[PDB]
């Protein structure tokens, strides 16, 4: 539990902000049917043009008000029109003889909207929100969406809004301030009204793993890390264990332990559980990558392109099992048994650390020829996955920033899954569209298992000929999971947003909505 | 025919073939094994394995009707040696009538069910004892268990790898028998001259690739492809430069301006007797030397003496033509299309930055001359849409990035139409050439956008290209399903040194079934 | 004895060593030719080769002692087989008294005059024909001309290609591991060349140990681990050992290899082994190994492609050709002669306590040495051992090193390069090279490129600046080092690792051996 310090400046704790100013929003939803109420902050109509391309707008609703019903004719509306993310401001009075402010968002010509669409809407409304000082939102929703995509609007708003200033201190923005009401107009509201509040903890969550992610790697090492993970777990009422060093060689993690011998902070496994009230029909283990910070080790991130001063994101995977654990242990779930793993540790260079050409051995017992300690992200999920199998599960998925090929396979908007078992497969597929975090199924192609093949040891921890790694790294992961359906999702490319510079928090809402349905 | 043009008179002016190959002298027979085996006559061989008892021993089934073979096949002779994937014995022996014969197995491992990876390895060493041996005839015994068309492909395979390529040369002697025994023969009888088929049409494909550039060049390849079309009865057009100008492909064209060879486009046609039921345009990537352009392949890895390799596509779709002309389907209409040129470095290259206008009248924004097969692929499915097909499916060794993702065994295939896709899928699976799908991300379309022409041919930052340039060709094909078979990853056996002639039976597959 | 540090209690505190291997199982006979061949159990191997017929048909010599394996074995029934170098064919047949024996062939080419490297390609094809192929015996008819030597260089090359390292494995071991226990030598004046077994058998060792040491990863095989290795062998060779740990080697001033050792976790470890023999001394030696058990390049990291990184356990070959050495010699006491088996041992390691390049040391005869590349650490622990050498009062100074990578550029991966400052020693090292088949070449010492190693503020330069001959500019700097002692240096930086086949080859330990014994 100790932070161990260099200098008495150094942090001992991760910042992390859980009463957010999102959650001080009072969220009401009314149905359209009843008419809109336009009186105070920003009213904006969500709107678009079925067939004709950057058609006109209209504004569809009944406005109970004579004034904004007058302003917002077809007449007045015509000049104006519905291209995705367009956005205008409207400035009148009511009947109340008050001023009062409408706009409206471009949503499009197509009918139904895409992951990457809805998100081009909301980043459009965002913009509305910020250099505005305002206490109230409404949004009109004059599109058809259905409860997923409505939720997912919202979690995205929330996300989006929300500004990390936990590492500002002589330049605070001076001018940040938060709405605090925030009313939604839609057809058929009754259906739409629980997704409020399950939105807001999907929210959390991702915003949580994000913290953890930004937080660099001073605040957020190995130690401080799991003391967050402790944390978030009393809070939760989860039970929690934390393994330490001695606790890790009993269990003989030589993989595990070797990535982490070249730091300063001691190796922390962390294992938190959820469990349902009643019968379990579903045991399930989360595995997420979690190094604080990736250097490469002996084999130095060094050659252009290799971005080390983005390697504090590589306990993302890490990140986005302890933000499910939030979903999860708010939300409830009934019937099921989940296990939440990360062996965190730091890859970095010393006197102490592991090299290149060592032979190391695994929990499970078998030998592995190290031939680049840079590949340290499957060395750890080794010993991580020999692991979740003893607990007995039926599910294995594990989560990681594992191979900087992802940016050449699938790029920055997709992320790979790979397995041994095509039912699990499809349920990550399947909460990859109910959670709109993309995901794509890439092979694990077995002609390439025998360049795993070691003179000396058991297995090759990387390959040569073979330069698909992201498929040799799931070839080396599959060897350490015996007869447990196991699923691998690589979000070396999507993790980090590169155009908004912040991460995006991927996984939580997938890994939660594999976990719930 | 057209004239190739020499700098030398010592520059060959055609691309040496071999259509009459030793192979096609191998007379197949095959046996049911529930009657047991002969053996009395050059090499035999048992495909064995050990389920469940991972390099256990080699143990032989069969009964076979020689006496001297029967003992030399006793358990306790075989225990000796095992099944690991790959691994073989043979012996030279007299057999009861005093006469010499050699007898062997191959191991194929512990799994009951070998895919296609395996059975390569299994043919391999059998094709290794089969390089030094002299006798007349192979006799295999399928000791394990394998499907129709995994059958197929073993025949196919083991013909392709059996034969070598000596064209460009100035122990052993080709087999004159060969001999099968397999559970169920009468029902794999049909796979052997399907077989042979598909065993030229991909050697063909092989030799063209093989080719050098020197050898073989758009003049030379087109005259070739004229060639293969007079042999099959096809339709045959080629387009010279002329007419590819009053069509205007100005994207084709551009890569080709900096050759000492003229722009050939190839279009075959194959039309079946009867009604025609479907319509399908096949385009394949032609280019015959990929320099690079002004954007040289000078980079570590960027391997510029494999670029010969670059008109694998075109091979791929001329081989196709051989075995559809030899097959000759039903109720289908066919179109084989290659853009052929050379991307070459000169006064007179098209250059970095350049923007070119293409026949659909699209202008285009040029970042990289070394992205050059988009380049004419775009004028070439802009020539396909116009023919009125059902399908269009293009193959091309387009982007490196597939080393990346897929690596060297599995194609990557895109495609705007789900349905196309499957069929290709299909087709995978039955041609047990390895492919896999992958997505066009309409969210990295943006990055095409360009600030002075329609539309840029790279991205500058996307890194994920071969999906980018998915979305460049998408760009030209308005209202037809199509699909794009990326085979710049697999086209190659860098093991080997030679070309696998990938596609052949991929795209024979999809119009056959 | 020390104790080896560790970081975790799963780091390994030792080198797993196998000294009992099977090939010191197998039984070998020698028969003469000229009694007839038996051929009964296991694989009997013929090498034919047709003089002048490239490819030329296979024809068997040599008198069978059975008319059924005569019969077989006739011009008529052999025609149809080829010499080529490396081709190998089986035979099944039964013998006289109806057992069914093994019988066959590796062709040997059409050149009579085999070399080392073509004889390792037949070695290579016999080895093929013994795996995958549980035999109790091998029987091998030399129907060639072979010398002592080359027969020797066969046996040890069988013995040592046969052999399978398996220290490491844990699940992946072969479960069809099996070994002959009985190999049979037919071969003209067979008295001649038996006294080349067990010679052969002990150079296979000593060659097979040195794999080992190099094979072991740089967490198994670290200065402690390495000194405590050669302990061990001293031990069980009666070999006077000494081990000089950091304090005595500050005593002895020796800052240039202590340098280099600063950022490892692992204490320097200089090993000192001395054979002498019973008779009086009349020749005086040492042989001194570069032994680097991980070299990353320190703050020079080796992070320019094509580095190998990985590679660098290979590090202490020097090292582990000197021990193989001291294995052998041991083994077969040489009289008259005195022999120093030395290495300076360290692992040259990125820490807040490493060296920096710039950094002006000292060495231990008290020359001034400026760093300018981190990465060239060979040189400075070769320059403290050679300096002990010659303190030490030897007739020869002998050294063995991994150098430099330039080997690669100059002689590539089959002949290793030696120098030095007297040509005598250098003759008896090509001679030594002849009768081991241990392949080396001779390189210049060009003294023009001397003055590149001229410093501003120290004595002299680590490295060059201009030149870019390194093997050559290395040489000149370790020259420096040695007075008035003939003196010989051989880089194995090229030769050391077996790319195509991933493991060590043990180089120079047969070489140094028989440089030691035929003098
Ligand atoms: C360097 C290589 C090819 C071995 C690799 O895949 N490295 C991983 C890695 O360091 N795993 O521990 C890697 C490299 C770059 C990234 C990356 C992802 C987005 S930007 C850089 C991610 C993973
Ligand atoms: C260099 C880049 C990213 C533009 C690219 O993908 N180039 C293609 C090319 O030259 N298309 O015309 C490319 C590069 C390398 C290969 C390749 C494939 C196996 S080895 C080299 C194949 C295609
Ligand atoms: C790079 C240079 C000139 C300093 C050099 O010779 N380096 C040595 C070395 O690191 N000595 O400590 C070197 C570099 C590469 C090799 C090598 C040999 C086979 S693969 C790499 C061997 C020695
Ligand atoms: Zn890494
Ligand atoms: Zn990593
Ligand atoms: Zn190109
Ligand atoms: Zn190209
Ligand atoms: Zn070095
Ligand atoms: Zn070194």
């Amino acid at each position: 539990s100790e932070v161990p310090q260099v200098v008495s400046l150094d942090p001992t704790s991760i910042p992390i902000e859980y009463n957010t100013p999102i959650h001080d929003i009072k969220v009401q939803v009314y149905d359209i049917k009843g008419g809109c109420n336009v009186e105070e902050g920003l009213t904006i109509f969500l709107v678009n043009n079925p067939g004709k391309e950057n058609g006109p707008v209209k504004i569809s609703s009944k406005v109970n008000d004579k004034q904004v019903s007058e302003f917002l004719k077809d007449e007045n509306m015509e000049k104006f029109n519905v291209k995705l993310g367009t956005s205008k401001h409207f400035y009148m009075f009511n009947d109340n003889k008050n001023s009062v402010a409408v706009g409206y968002v471009g949503c499009g010509s197509v009918a139904d909207l895409s992951e990457a669409d809805m998100k081009r809407v909301v980043l459009s409304l965002v913009t509305m929100l910020h250099d505005n000082k305002l206490s109230k939102l409404t949004v009109v929703f004059e599109i058809n969406v259905d409860k997923n995509l409505f939720r997912f609007f919202l979690e995205t708003l929330f996300y989006e809004y929300m500004t990390d200033e936990r590492f500002k201190s002589t330049d605070k923005n001076v001018n940040m301030e938060y709405i605090k009401h925030l009313g939604v107009y839609i057809n058929n509201a009754d259906t739409y009204k629980e997704e409020v509040e399950k939105a807001r903890v999907y929210y959390f969550g991702t915003y949580y793993a994000s913290q953890l992610i930004a937080a660099p790697s001073n605040y957020c090492n190995p130690v401080s890390l799991s003391n967050a993970a402790v944390e978030l777990a009393q809070k939760l009422n989860l039970e929690y264990k934390i393994l330490g060093v001695k606790e890790l060689e009993e269990l003989k993690m030589g993989a595990y332990l070797s990535v982490g011998k070249g730091s300063m902070y001691p190796n922390k496994f962390i294992h938190l559980t959820y469990k349902s009230k009643g019968d379990v029909k579903k045991k399930i283990a989360l595995v997420g990558k979690g190094i604080t910070f990736d250097s490469g080790g002996y084999n130095l991130k060094a050659a252009p392109g290799s971005m080390i001063d983005l390697m504090k994101f590589d306990m993302s995977g890490c990140a986005a099992v302890l933000g499910c654990a939030y979903c999860v242990g708010t939300l409830k779930p009934e019937n099921v048994e989940i296990h939440f793993l990360s062996a965190v540790c730091e890859n970095m260079v010393s006197k102490n650390s592991y090299r290149p050409g060592d032979i190391i051995t695994a929990s499970n017992g078998k030998t592995i020829e190290v031939g680049n300690t840079d590949a340290e992200g499957r060395l750890t999920l080794a010993d991580a996955l020999v692991y979740a199998e003893k607990l007995g599960v039926d599910y294995i998925v594990d989560i990681a920033t594992l191979t900087g090929a992802m940016l050449y396979s699938l790029g920055t908007s997709y992320a790979g899954v790979f397995g041994n078992n095509e039912e699990l497969i499809n349920k990550i597929l399947q909460s990859s569209k109910t959670s709109n975090e993309p995901v794509w199924w890439l092979p694990i192609i077995n002609e390439y298992r025998a360049t795993l093949n070691s003179k000396y040891a058991d297995i090759n921890q990387i390959s040569s000929s073979v330069k698909a790694s992201s498929i040799v790294a799931s070839l080396f992961l599959k060897e350490f999971v015996q007869n447990t359906a196991w699923a691998h999702i690589d979000i070396a490319g999507v993790s980090w947003n590169f155009k908004a510079r912040k991460p995006k928090g991927f996984g939580v809402r997938l890994l939660t909505e594999f976990v719930l349905n």
